[PDB]
C-alpha cells in the first residue's frame, strides 16, 4: 500500500520547507506499512486472546503499548485517545480523516483493517486511533530526519538522514 501523499502531507506540518527523496520517501512507506502490519496482528493476537470477535480502539491501544518503546508508546496513547474522542464529537465534519483531526486516511486504514482478517469484525474507532498512531510516529520520523537534513544544510530529506534519525534515536531504533 502506499502512504506516500499522506506522509508528505505530514512532511509539510512539520518542515514545511523541506522535501524528500524518491527513495526517502520509499523507506518512509516500508515503515508505515510495517508498523500497520506490526500492531493490526498484535491487535489481532489480543482479540482472540479475549475471545472478542471485534477489533476496537482497545485492542489497539494495548497492542501499541506492547509494541511501541515508553516514550514513543505515551505519546502514541494520547494522540490516538484524541483522535476518537474528537471523532465522537466532530458529527458535522466532512471526511472520516477530518473528523479525526488526521492527515492519515481513517477510511483505507479501515478497508485495510477489514482486508487483513485480523478479526471477524472492525468498530469505526479503531482506524481512528491506528491512523493516529502511524500519523504521529510518522511525524516524530521526519521531525529528526528534517532536522538532520537541515543540520547538513540540505533542502531535503535522503535515505542517509533516515537512518541518522531512526538510529540514533534509542525508541526509534528499538521499533524500527
Amino acid at each position: 500500500e502506499s502512504y506516500a501523499i499522506y506522509v508528505y502531507k505530514v512532511l509539510k506540518q512539520v518542515h514545511p520547507d523541506t522535501g524528500i527523496s524518491s527513495k526517502a520517501m520509499s523507506i518512509m512507506n516500508s515503515f508505515v506499512n510495517d508498523v500497520f502490519e506490526r500492531i493490526a496482528g498484535e491487535a489481532s493476537r489480543l482479540a482472540h486472546y479475549n475471545k472478542r470477535s471485534t477489533i476496537t480502539s482497545r485492542e489497539i491501544q494495548t497492542a501499541v503499548r506492547l509494541l511501541l518503546p515508553g516514550e514513543l508508546a505515551k505519546h502514541a496513547v494520547s494522540e490516538g485517545t484524541k483522535a476518537v474522542t474528537k471523532y465522537t464529537s466532530a458529527k458535522k465534519a466532512k471526511t472520516r480523516s477530518s473528523r479525526a483531526g488526521l492527515q492519515f486516511p481513517v477510511g483505507r486504514v479501515h478497508r485495510l483493517l477489514r482486508k487483513g482478517n485480523y478479526a471477524e469484525r472492525v468498530g469505526a474507532g479503531a482506524p481512528v486511533y491506528l491512523a493516529a498512531v502511524l500519523e504521529y510516529l510518522t511525524a516524530e520520523i521526519l521531525e529528526l530526519a528534517g532536522n538532520a537534513a537541515r543540520d547538513n544544510k540540505k533542502t531535503r530529506i535522503i535515505p542517509r538522514h533516515l537512518q541518522l534519525a531512526v538510529r540514533n534515536d534509542e525508541e526509534l531504533n528499538k521499533l524500527l
